DNA sequence: AATAAGCGGAAGTGGG
DNA sequence: TCCCACTTCCGCTTA
């Protein structure tokens, strides 16, 4: 199965959910979720994973925070904003 | 209060 | 056995 950070990066590259997620500064790898339309993207993640329960943004962000230590994705001090590592962006 | 983003400990699930 | 890579649950903090 695909990893969560790669799912998000693939979405950003494809543009398929441009109303739910977008680059802020793509050169820096910063991206931001829509306040109003992030749940639809969370739902798609859970369906892609085949999880038992409906995926929510809160649970998706709970997974995102676990990348903070290893570095793939870090929270930016801006609303609903995160940053991919250079390694992830290669 | 209502609404929302953010946090993480702890326990459960997947697939090695 | 026991880690991977989250998922699920719960309670809390800040704005
Ligand atoms: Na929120």
């Amino acid at each position: 199965k695909i990893r969560l950070y790669q799912f998000l990066l693939d979405l950003l590259r494809s543009g398929d959910m441009k109303d739910s997620i977008w680059w802020v500064d793509k050169d820096k790898g910063t991206f931001q979720f829509s306040s109003k339309h992030k749940e639809a993207l969370a739902h798609r993640w859970g369906i892609q994973k085949g999880n038992r329960k409906k995926m929510t943004y809160q649970k998706m962000a709970r997974a995102l925070r676990n990348y903070g230590k290893t570095g793939e994705v870090k929270k930016v001090k801006k609303k609903l904003t995160y940053q991919f590592s250079g390694e992830v962006l290669g």
